[PDB]
């Protein structure tokens, strides 16, 4: 019944024997505007997302591809838009510094004029050349077109950084305790330190049928329930699962929600993602953070602006002894 | 019993150092009932309420060689820098001279902020158009970005016909600013001051908001003043503005200051239709002719100002 489902079928049959072209076709797919009722009072986000679904062989504009020349023992991943220098800057000065060592990149799509965005080329690159911590591919970087930037990332992982132990994907505006991160990634038998995916899994979650909803979806788009899945601004898992997770994306259609489609891909793998303490994607206590230890014993806190984050890494630098 | 009433009557004592003393008014500590339970911003604008000889770091004193007939002067922070190249790109497109200005102080590291020094240098050397001085850009010290903006305009700006000052984050039809100062008699073109005006207001005293005012430091009603991001006045007017600026205290809502000196010059801010500070027809914003007869909506991001002012360019044929 519902457009998603029914194509996702369509691709179980031809990966799956037991049930016995939508990775690089990249003109619109038009058959959809005759096969989803009420495909022209769609949203326009919608309608793209269903046009170009089966397109997703994009390439690098900008790359780093020595950021993995030593062995990382953490890859910082942090998806980012083009406007938002201030948010990154604070990043790399706060904890998103590189150092078991530690690397940093930012995803970034494009922003194109066409799409009437203001040209901010120019001063990308200059930022591109100084910090050289910049991924770009020739795509919209989009809402609905984030599932693309995790795939391609997972990409760029399985070609540029399939050494690093760990990984951490996450939005630029989230605050995360990276030392509190290298001391849960030691808590960690190396059993658990294989197939490791936490963050704030939600469960038993439905799309929002709300046309006002950022998160609405249309029954004629999706229908059910969404599987067990890592959201609200970041998770951390193993390299070994991230190549795992990769190689199976080709078996998974692009879903318009990218946690969603993160936990879409866990799934098929047989895999449930764990659930932590430490990921406070609905920010700390009743209206008092401003005491650091707070911060001492969580992963991540969303959201922070720019200020914020450097203000608690400064604090938190300190936090080993006022705790 | 306030503050800012006794020490502004004190003022109007004088005419008939307030300017230069940039050490920590430590008085305010003592006569200030409830001084050391208000919110920072407050400690600090009156501990430095009689400090505003600051200086520009990032100048273009060449902005204004040829006789500009408007400048545009948009408020700014450092890491706005999508939302100054949207305007550059769109409605603050220089050009009866168009010339444009970004006002921006200072977001220091000592206060947590990124470095975007060597960013903004870069940005300041392709396109000329960032004035900077050296005072933390913060929310309460906004009537010194005025002050020191008039000052800009009195030292290096001082032939220009009109001026308009307005936020970052509005969209403003300058292709109509420069009609509505065609219906202007040479008597208007020398006291206009417009914009959406509001009467009778007074001090927000709820703890939690934003224009947040206690009794301590302001007490009545403001005089009335153009609010809402944006504001198109006379050079002739802004000269005037700039020497009266030295006999009215700096108060923590610039809006407002510039009113009280408005009123302090015997003037009646001229309120407008085409202001929107509250943006266009609850939702049907979708319709560029909306826009044709405006002259400011607030408020619109980035892609929002481009994309109107792409789709105004041709509003003549199609509404
Ligand atoms: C992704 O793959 C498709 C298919 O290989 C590419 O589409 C080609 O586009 C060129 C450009 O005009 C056409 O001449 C070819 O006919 C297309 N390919 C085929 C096999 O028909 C597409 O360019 C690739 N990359 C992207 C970013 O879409
Ligand atoms: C996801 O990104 C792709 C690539 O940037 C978008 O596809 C383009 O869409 C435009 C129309 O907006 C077409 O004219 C181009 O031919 C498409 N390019 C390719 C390579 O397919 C797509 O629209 C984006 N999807 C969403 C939902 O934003
Ligand atoms: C405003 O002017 C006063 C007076 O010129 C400045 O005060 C001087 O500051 C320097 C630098 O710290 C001192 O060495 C002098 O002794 C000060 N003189 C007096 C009379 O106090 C003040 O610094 C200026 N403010 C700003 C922001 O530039
Ligand atoms: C307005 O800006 C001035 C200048 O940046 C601020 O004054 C400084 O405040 C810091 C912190 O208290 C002092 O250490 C400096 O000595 C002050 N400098 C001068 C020249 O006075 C002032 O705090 C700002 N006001 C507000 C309300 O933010
Ligand atoms: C205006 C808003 N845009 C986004 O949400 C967006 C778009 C592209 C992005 N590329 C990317 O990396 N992110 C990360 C999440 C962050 C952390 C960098 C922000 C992106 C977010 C929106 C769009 C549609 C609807 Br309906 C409701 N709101
Ligand atoms: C976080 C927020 N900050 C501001 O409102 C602010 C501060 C300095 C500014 N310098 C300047 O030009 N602007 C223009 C208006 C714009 C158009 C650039 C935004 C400034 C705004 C805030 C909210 C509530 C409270 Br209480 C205190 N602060």
């Amino acid at each position: 019944e519902a457009y998603w489902n029914r194509e996702q079928e369509k691709l179980n049959r031809q990966y799956n024997p037991i049930l016995s072209s939508h990775l690089n076709y990249c003109e619109p797919d038009l058959r959809v505007t005759s096969v989803v009722t009420g495909f022209n009072n769609l949203p326009d986000r919608f309608k793209d997302f269903l046009l170009y679904l089966r397109c997703r062989n994009y390439s690098l504009l900008i790359d780093q591809p020595d950021k993995c020349a030593k062995k990382p023992f953490l890859l910082l991943a942090i998806k980012s838009l083009t406007p938002h220098f201030a948010r990154r800057q604070a990043i790399r000065e706060s904890w998103g510094q590189e150092s078991q060592t530690v690397v940093r990149v930012f995803l970034l799509g494009q922003t194109p004029p066409e799409d009437n965005h203001p040209d901010l080329s120019d001063m990308l690159k200059f930022e591109s050349e100084k910090h050289q911590d910049i991924l770009m591919w020739n795509y919209r970087d989009t809402f609905f077109n984030l599932s693309l930037k995790e795939v391609l990332f997972l990409r760029w992982v399985s070609t540029s950084c399939p050494d690093t132990e760990f990984v951490f994907k996450g939005d630029d505006d989230v605050f995360v305790n990276t030392h509190h991160i290298l001391n849960y990634l030691n808590s960690l038998s190396k059993t658990k330190a294989k197939d490791l995916f936490i963050g704030d899994v939600i469960h038993n979650a439905g799309p929002h049928r709300d046309k006002k909803l950022k998160y609405y979806i249309p029954e004629v788009v999706y229908s059910g329930l969404y599987p067990p899945y890592a959201g609200g601004g970041g998770f951390l898992y193993s390299g070994h699962l991230a190549l795992r997770l990769y190689h199976i994306t080709d078996q998974v259609h692009l879903y318009p929600i990218d946690d969603v489609y993160t936990g879409m891909c866990l799934q098929k793998l047989g895999l449930v993602p764990e659930k932590h303490k430490g990921f406070r994607t609905f920010d700390i206590e009743e209206k008092n953070k401003n005491n650091i230890c707070s911060y001492v014993d969580l992963m991540l806190v969303h959201s922070r602006k720019p200020q914020e984050m450097i203000d608690i890494w400064s604090q938190l630098q300190s936090a080993h002894l006022k705790c």
